[PDB]
């Protein structure tokens, strides 16, 4: 499923290159230029737990999820992976738990240790 696709076809986009954060683009964006770090980021997105278990979507609910980009207020991949998106583009993202949430996980949604799906839309951004 995706994330075995992205598991097999993904490009590694850490800078340690432990496949950390794996990328595919799904749709190329209209928009030809990355946000900088700091910029406001508005996303939609669905997350699922490697084995496709879906545990949010912003489409639920009309809700773009806004974040400043870069600032560590987000999970690392989320950070690294909308920094390398262009507006429009939608990709899919696979997130190891040192780039999610880690040992300690995020009870209820989220074990310990868990790789990460995401499918996320870079809806547009804005300056800092």
């Amino acid at each position: 499923g995706a994330p075995a696709t992205v598991t097999e076809q993904g490009e590694d986009i850490t800078s340690k290159k432990d496949r950390g954060v794996l990328k595919i683009v799904k749709r190329v964006g209209n928009g030809e230029e990355t946000p900088m770090i700091g910029d406001k980021v508005y996303v939609h997105y669905k997350g699922k737990l490697s084995n496709g278990k879906k545990f949010d979507s912003s489409h639920d609910r009309n809700e773009p999820f806004v974040f400043s980009l870069g600032k560590g207020q987000v999970i690392k991949a989320w950070d690294i992976g909308v920094a390398t998106m262009k507006k429009g583009e939608i990709c899919h993202l696979l997130c190891k738990p040192e780039y999610a949430y880690g040992s300690a996980g995020s009870l209820p949604k989220i074990p310990s240790n868990a790789t990460l799906f995401f499918e996320i839309e870079l809806l547009d951004f804005k300056g800092e």
